[PDB]
């Protein structure tokens, strides 16, 4: 009913107040039933709970849908029910609180993705999309993503609920341990800097932990993200007691925390775990009528997987290997299908020192599309670290950034208006930072000219507000091509002098004559000394690998 622009209104006017849990609610009151089944079966309970927070003060309410999508409610038989639930939720939640803002709440499947579940991008993407139309269809305020413990689920649900409709606000939770760390690895700052890129229109934390425990975790997704903030602290650490989990914090030591969360510059409070309406009621009256307080968030440039963010504040070593060009084993497995060979090549290049790891297809006409999911998804988990998409086609490019788990490098993307928009547009949508290639109809022969690409590159990626999520590439030729290396550390220097980050496709120098690992480590250690902040290269080369170490340490950059 309202959109995310008069949402968006509201909040930077004033903090909100959400509502508590219902789940034990529905307990107190004799129904242990599964909590979205009560929409059918006993409405009554629902619309009671519901009413119950709203005379407590919460200026917003959640339906009672957590568990409701098909893949969910699959496990309890009630696949086939989805439809009523979610309607029956909605209509319920909108009776109750009559003026009051109803946000569509929408939990994790149970489900992880592939490798680690079986499930692919794809399902989960078509999951939640079923359950958005039905809450857009209602009438929904917004939709709220919560307590998803991975990255990938996560991006799937909001791709997915933005796809049904641009208008409807957003806002996406996570859910970390003790540790700050969510079931698949990733920690606050990872969160904020992949998601804060999506066209979400909030980030938060619920569950899990207590209102302490949570503090030092909110600050840092505060840090990395300017959109609107929300938390949702369990009533305290947990304690059993007749054999039963137990959130015992009450209301005055919940609602003392208020003001810690106000100061870090939260749009939204609210319980998890042991919230009930008592709490809510002295949310209200602690927190009052504020306007929320402004933040000003810092700017990084990393790239990441579900468990590690690689920031560029450091020289990047970017495995070449998993690229079948010149690999006759490697190019066949890939072709039927062979997961394992390239598992094992992505973990060897992470154990030899690789931060990144650069995948290519080679003829990707020739690679199954499924083949290639699997990949994308698999690799950031079972090797851990973030990928740099090397891929041509548009087609297989968008399916690769869709199903990426975290924020990944694309690779190359020539100075051409044409493509350099049409790839620019699809890490916008999708997220992720882009290498861009200084080349176009032709290969620079000098460093002017390369300056001349780089020059305008700037200019395009200027006028699409993406100056800020590249890497430059000068363009390493072949010593067999008269490739002038020496230009090529020209631009380099030139390049990172003017603040932007760099990387080379290092064996491309080497490609045609003998030693060449000895000519590679030459040009990288040469690169370095001029800025080089990164290189696609070999990290199973143990003379260039311990070489790269010791000009680190001789440049003083470690130890």
């Amino acid at each position: 009913m309202r959109n995310r622009r008069e949402v968006s209104k509201l909040l930077s006017e004033r903090v909100l107040l959400l509502d508590g849990a219902y789940g034990t609610e529905f307990m107190k009151y004799g129904y242990d039933d599964l909590p979205e089944e009560l929409n059918i079966k006993a409405p009554d309970v629902v619309l009671k709970v519901h009413r119950s927070y709203i005379e407590s003060g919460s200026d917003v309410i959640l339906t009672n849908t957590f568990g409701a999508t098909r893949m969910k409610l699959r496990k309890h038989g009630l696949e086939d029910k989805l439809d009523p639930i979610v309607r029956n939720a909605v209509r319920i939640a909108r009776r109750a609180a009559g003026e009051k803002l109803v946000f569509g709440d929408i939990g994790p499947t149970g489900e992880l993705p592939y490798p680690l579940g079986s499930t692919l991008f794809e399902e989960f993407y078509e999951n939640f999309r079923e359950t958005v139309e039905i809450m857009v269809e209602e009438g929904v305020d917004g939709i709220i993503f919560e307590t998803f413990s991975d990255i990938l689920e996560l991006k799937a649900a909001v791709l997915a609920a933005r796809e049904v409709s641009r208008d409807v606000f957003l806002i996406a939770h996570m859910t970390f341990d003790e540790k700050g760390r969510s079931l698949t690895g990733t920690d606050p700052a990872n969160f904020a800097i992949t998601f804060d890129e999506l066209d979400i229109d909030a980030l938060g934390i619920n569950c899990s932990l207590g209102p302490e425990e949570i503090l030092p975790i909110f600050q840092e997704l505060s840090q990395y993200t300017d959109k609107f903030l929300v938390v949702e602290p369990n009533a305290g650490k947990p304690i059993v007691e007749n054999g039963k989990t137990v959130y015992p914090l009450k209301p005055h030591d919940f609602a003392v925390h208020i003001d810690s969360y106000y100061e870090l510059g939260v749009n939204i409070f609210g319980g998890c775990c042991g919230t009930t309406p008592e709490h809510v009621k002295l949310f209200r009256k602690v927190l009052g009528n504020r306007k929320p307080l402004q933040r000003k968030k810092k700017r990084i440039f990393a790239v990441s997987s579900p468990s590690k963010l690689v920031t560029f504040d450091h020289f990047v070593v970017i495995g070449e290997r998993i690229n079948p060009a010149g690999r006759k084993k490697l190019w066949a497995e890939m072709q039927k299908g062979n997961e394992e060979i390239v598992i094992k090549e992505a973990k060897t290049q992470v154990e030899k020192g690789a931060e990144v790891l650069d995948v290519n297809f080679g003829i990707e006409s020739q690679i199954d599309v499924r083949y290639v999911e699997k990949i994308v998804q698999t690799l950031p988990y079972v090797s851990n670290v973030p990928l740099s998409l090397d891929i041509q086609n548009v087609d297989l490019t968008e399916r690769a950034l869709r199903a990426y788990p975290g924020r990944s490098l694309f690779n190359s993307a020539k100075v051409d208006e044409e493509e350099l928009e049409m790839k620019i547009n699809l890490l916008k949508k999708y997220g992720g930072t882009l290498i861009v290639l200084l080349m176009g109809k032709d290969v620079p022969k000098s460093f002017e000219e390369r300056k001349e690409y780089f020059e305008k590159a700037l200019k395009i990626l200027e006028r699409h507000d993406f100056s800020d999520r590249v890497i430059f590439d000068p363009g390493v030729l072949p010593l067999g091509a008269e490739g002038k290396p020496v230009e090529v550390l020209k631009t380099i220097e030139f390049i990172s002098s003017k603040g932007f980050n760099t990387t080379v496709g290092l064996s491309n120098l080497s490609f045609g004559l003998p030693d060449r690992s000895y000519y590679n480590t030459a040009f990288l250690v040469l690169g370095i000394s001029k800025g080089l902040s990164s290189a696609i290269m070999n990290p199973l080369d143990e003379t260039l690998m311990k070489t790269l170490n010791a000009t680190l340490v001789i440049l003083e950059k470690k130890e």
